[PDB]
């Protein structure tokens, strides 16, 4: 299926952003690596 | 030159992530590769 | 920790996503390689 995605964070702690879905209970989520920075 | 993404759109099998840029013809579209996990 | 992205832009010659970042000064981003074509 496509599963749309609701919003994104991003976490400079982690380097992950997450995407949230709308699927199944509401929790479900995808991840990737991201760089993140302060930029000028 | 950087463009909107419109939308945001992940595969339930292969957890590629398809994003849809507002460009030209309206089917350039960028994709990456994620991970799908289930929350608390 | 997760910050909101506020903005999701992608551009053609560098293969890259950038993420605006509701945090601080409001320069903080995210950026990611992707791949990017033109669909069928
Ligand atoms: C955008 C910021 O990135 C890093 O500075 C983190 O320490 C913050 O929690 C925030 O995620």
């Amino acid at each position: 299926a496509p599963v749309p995605v609701t919003k994104l964070v991003c976490d400079g702690d982690t380097y992950k952003c997450t995407a949230y879905l709308d699927y199944g209970d509401g929790k479900w989520v995808a991840q990737w690596d991201t760089a993140v920075f302060h930029t000028t």
